């Protein structure tokens, strides 16, 4: 994996 | 990822 | 790859 931006 | 069976 | 430059 969980890695948004 | 690695989830067999 | 993953190079999120800013």
């Amino acid at each position: 994996x969980y890695s948004p931006t």
